């Protein structure tokens, strides 16, 4: 077992630090169970390409490790289609090192890369979705045998460690009561069956069963804009430019949102989903939930990120094909 500590920027982004190369090039990233690629921008990045101006590039001149490859990897992030090349080097991860093969992102949009306060992406997903079929990052740690356990958790501190990995394990000490386990609906995606989401005291959503992709690497919760539409109307949530918020004083009356998975209702308070800023009435506080339309297969498909996470230690279970969830304390 090894532990991952991020850091927590203002509930929206958890990340941590990962060295590539030698020497170790250090990279703020994102580990994300949604994706399961590993992407670090390139030095070869376009000085245009602001994402890349105001981000740690890799720079494979820079490493005596480094093995080329050159494979053009792509993937269109509905704000632009990134790219980068497919190159090799060693990753290390919490004190685990391992021979990755990687993406240096040579072309990326402003959007959303711009904003990030990490460099790059640890997909923790599985190798059936890594473009270019590349070996994931931790696929590649099992392979050395060395992880007590074939599973890797997630601690999303509520901000102040600000988050925590565990590789081969969970944590014990920042989760409390049981793990209740769900199955994977379709292998090679974090991805499990969902009985609906319900509000307050009303199951008016998900009714018949959707799918929720448990992703680390998502900011908030999200589902079809039908479900959230649907959703924010029902808490009384008036949309904005793009997120939907709600007076600051009201924040805390509204209605809990609750997730059937497994046999348990994981339930968010307001103060689960609410970013209560503070509590005056005359400046709105936003939802840590939106829309997002993701495309099939994996999509339609709601998302359980941060938000969900953050009350929620996560555990994903490769071995057995299934996610835990237990009370993130
Ligand atoms: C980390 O993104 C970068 C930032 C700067 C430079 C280079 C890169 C990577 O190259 C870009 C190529 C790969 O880019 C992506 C990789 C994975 C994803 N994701 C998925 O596929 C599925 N679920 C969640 C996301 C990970 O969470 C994310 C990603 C970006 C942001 C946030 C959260 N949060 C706020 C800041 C931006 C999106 C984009």
């Amino acid at each position: 077992t090894s532990s991952v500590i991020l850091t927590n920027y203002m509930d929206t982004q958890y990340y941590g630090e990962i060295g590539i190369g030698t020497p170790p090039q250090t990279f703020k990233v994102v580990f994300d169970t949604g994706s399961s690629n590993v992407w670090v921008p390139s030095s070869k990045c376009s000085r245009l390409y602001t994402a890349c101006v105001y981000h740690k590039l890799f720079d494979a001149s820079d490493s005596s490790s480094y093995k080329h490859n050159g494979t053009e990897l792509t993937l269109r992030y509905s704000t632009g289609t990134v790219s980068g090349f497919l190159s090799q080097d060693i990753i290390t991860v919490g004190g685990i090192t391992v021979t990755q093969m990687f993406g240096e992102v040579t072309e990326m949009p402003a959007l959303p890369f711009m904003l990030a306060e990490f460099d790059g992406v640890v997909g923790m997903g599985f190798i059936e979705q890594a473009i270019g079929r590349v070996t994931p990052i931790f696929d590649n740690i099992i392979s050395q045998g060395v992880l007590k356990e074939d599973v890797f958790s997630f601690y999303y501190n509520r901000d102040s460690l600000g988050g925590q990995i565990v590789l081969g394990g969970s944590d014990p000490q920042h989760y409390e009561g049981n793990f209740h386990y769900i199955n994977l609906i379709k292998t090679g995606v974090w991805q499990i069956q969902m009985k609906g989401v319900s509000v307050g005291s009303s199951t008016l959503l998900c009714e018949d069963g959707c799918l929720a992709l448990v992703d680390t690497g998502a900011s908030y919760i999200s589902g079809s804009t039908s479900s959230i539409e649907k959703l924010m109307e029902a808490l009384g949530a008036k949309k904005r430019l793009f997120d939907y918020v709600v007076k600051c004083n009201e924040g805390p009356t509204l209605p809990d949102i609750s997730f059937h998975l497994g046999g348990k209702e994981y339930t968010l308070t307001s103060a689960d989903y609410v970013f209560q800023e503070s509590y005056s009435s005359k400046k709105l506080c936003t939802l840590a939930i939106h829309a997002m339309d993701i495309p099939p297969p994996t999509g339609p498909t709601w998302a359980l990120g941060a938000t969900f996470i953050r009350k929620f230690y996560t555990e994903f279970d490769r071995r057995n094909n299934r996610i835990g969830f237990a009370l993130a304390r």
